[PDB]
């Protein structure tokens, strides 16, 4: 993995690790999931951790987070369409910088307006300034 790839994998880890202690717990995962419109049970949350908890300490650290990421990037298209609907709040089929800003805000992240534009620009393929589903699939999965 390149160094750019790595510092971004470290930013994703920070969204889930709210308290910043280097571990992702079931309570931190349930907080993120609910901020994304989901509602996992206590058992579903433990299962998410158990699938990648190699050392058996009940939490997810950075190596196990990178293993979880490599798995999700399965062929469960519904998981991707569900995530798209969370960004696409007005449902018109295109994620705007404003809608994307709103999502990061509900995850409590402090971001600049340009930083949101950089995020759109990297997922944008046709150049229309927004992210449709096909571009979303390629951003979320190993497609292309
Ligand atoms: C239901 O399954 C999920 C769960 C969480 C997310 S996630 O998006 O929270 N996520 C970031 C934390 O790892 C993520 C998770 C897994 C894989 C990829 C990502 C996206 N990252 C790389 C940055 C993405 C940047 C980006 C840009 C442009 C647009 Cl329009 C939208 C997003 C997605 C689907
Ligand atoms: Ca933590
Ligand atoms: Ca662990
Ligand atoms: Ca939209
Ligand atoms: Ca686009």
């Amino acid at each position: 993995l390149t160094e750019e790839q790595i510092a971004e994998f470290k930013e994703a880890f920070s969204l889930f690790d709210k308290d910043g202690d280097g571990t992702i717990t079931t309570k931190e995962l349930g907080t993120v999931m609910r901020s994304l419109g989901q509602n996992p049970t206590e058992a579903e949350l433990q299962d998410m951790i158990n699938e990648v908890d190699a050392d058996g300490n009940g939490t997810i650290d950075f190596p196990e987070f990178l293993t979880m990421m490599a798995r999700k990037m399965t062929d469960s298209e519904e998981e991707i369409r569900e995530a798209f609907r969370v960004f696409d709040k007005d449902g018109n089929g295109y994620i705007s910088a404003a809608e994307l800003r709103h999502v990061m805000t509900n995850l409590g992240e402090k971001l600049t307006d340009e930083e949101v534009d950089e995020m759109i620009r990297e997922a944008d393929i046709d150049g229309d300034g927004q992210v449709n589903y096909e571009e979303f699939v390629q951003m979320m999965t190993a497609k292309n």
